[PDB]
């Protein structure tokens, strides 16, 4: 995918999104950011220029599956890719997000390689 695709990787703790953008960086993506909650993403979203969300499930102000349900909803970004990447691991949180259009799924904790395989799984299904 090309490597100036800007992501937006939203989680409560700083620790994960750290991970995160730092897996990122080595994938070859700098242009990141990052938001704290969904109500957080959802301004930066309406700032503008993100091609890809990563995002986390139980935050507060807004959960990931709210924000996965507005991104779909809404007709500016309603294709826009969302890689979840949660500690939720039931059959019925998968369900879930995946009825309301993940375009992904990874299950914390997770290996550099999960992430990267995740990721290109989502660009290849939408020939990015
Ligand atoms: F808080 Be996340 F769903 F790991
Ligand atoms: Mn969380």
């Amino acid at each position: 995918a090309d490597k100036e695709l800007k992501f937006l990787v939203v989680d409560d703790e700083s620790t994960m999104r750290r991970i995160v953008r730092n897996l990122l960086k080595e994938l070859g993506f700098n242009n990141v950011e990052e938001a704290e909650d969904g109500v957080d993403a959802l301004n930066k979203l309406q700032a503008g220029g993100y091609g890809f969300v990563i995002s986390d499930w139980m935050m507060p102000n807004m959960d990931g599956l709210e924000l996965l349900k507005t991104i779909r909803a809404d007709g500016a970004m309603s294709a826009l890719p969302v890689l979840m990447v949660t500690a939720l691991a039931k059959k019925e949180n998968i369900i879930a997000a995946a009825q309301a259009g993940a375009s992904g799924y990874v299950v914390k904790p997770f290996t550099a390689a999960t992430l990267e395989e995740k990721l290109n799984k989502i660009f290849e299904k939408l020939g990015m």
